[PDB]
């Protein structure tokens, strides 16, 4: 393929895990698209659970969809474990979180901002961000610059 830039994280207990999760959302904008993918128990829901707070969302945060219209932008959260019309979440004017995309790769934008969670060594976990189209590079770059 062409390079893709990436942003790269280490975190030690699930609350470093929120942090980045809550600064992604603070600079997320209509109608991004974030894959979030990484084994069973590696932390998507725990991502997840801080990305709504960055939203300002104080509820639950896998029914397939789940919405959230009480932040600051509707949050679209999808679990597609397993296996439409997903297209106009999409092109919505919220964020779609989509874990477990690459089991609809064929129905997904081409651009989107890919984040993966692996679990490294102890009990620790690397978080990468991958940037898939200008979009995503622009809110990369805004990330690397607020990084608290
Ligand atoms: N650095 C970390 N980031 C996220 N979760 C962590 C971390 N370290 C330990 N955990 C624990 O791993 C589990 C992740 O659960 P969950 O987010 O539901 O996983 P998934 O949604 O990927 O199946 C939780 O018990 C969480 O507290
Ligand atoms: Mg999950």
């Amino acid at each position: 393929s062409h390079m893709v830039k990436q942003l790269k994280w280490r975190t030690v207990n699930p609350e470093e895990t929120k942090a980045i999760a809550k600064l992604t959302a603070a600079f997320a904008k209509p109608g991004d698209v974030l894959t979030l993918e990484g084994d069973l128990g590696a932390g998507k829901t725990t991502f997840t659970k801080g990305f709504a707070e960055g939203l300002g969302i104080t509820r639950i945060v896998f029914t397939i969809i789940k919405e959230y219209n009480d932040g600051v932008l509707p949050l679209y959260h999808m679990d597609v474990y397993r296996m439409l019309g997903l297209d106009e979440y999409f092109h919505g004017q919220g964020v779609c979180l989509v874990e477990w995309a690459h089991l609809i790769e064929e129905q997904l934008p081409q651009e989107r901002l890919q984040i993966v969670i692996k679990r490294a060594g102890d009990d620790e976990r690397e978080i990468t961000f991958t940037a898939v189209g200008n979009r995503y590079e622009m809110l990369c770059e805004e990330l690397s610059r607020h990084d608290n």
